[PDB]
């Protein structure tokens, strides 16, 4: 499924992402542009044999099983198939899990590339949330 920009703040409000760990909502709607341009299909695979998924790009090093990368752990317990939902609740509550690992949103390279420091406020223009 395609968010609409808008669709994507009001949900990801909704689940608890504005201002958690001291980042904003339009950080956390920068972040999914980027890394998956609001697409909850979005696959990607890294080199060491990892794969990102869903609509925040979530890794299957550590964080869901994919069933096909090496020495991975599942910290969020779930397929990696769960972060390709339409619905965003399974992406959000493992998000929530990774930045509190240690570096923020410096975990989605998308967000630290195109989103820190910029006027991440301007993502959430026009929502009425």
């Amino acid at each position: 499924k395609v968010f609409g920009r808008c669709e994507l703040a009001a949900a990801m409000k909704r689940h608890g992402l504005d201002n958690y760990r001291g980042y904003s909502l339009g950080n956390w709607v920068c972040a999914a542009k980027f890394e998956s341009n609001f697409n909850t299909q979005a696959t990607n695979r890294n080199t060491d044999g990892s794969t990102d998924y869903g609509i925040l790009q979530i890794n299957s090093r550590w964080w869901c099983n994919d069933g096909r990368t090496p020495g991975s752990r599942n910290l969020c317990n779930i397929p990696c198939s769960a972060l390709l939902s339409s619905d965003i609740t399974a992406s959000v509550n493992c998000a929530k899990k990774i930045v509190s690992d240690g570096n923020g949103m410096n975990a989605w390279v998308a967000w630290r590339n195109r989103c820190k420091g910029t006027d991440v406020q301007a993502w959430i223009r026009g929502c009425r949330l």
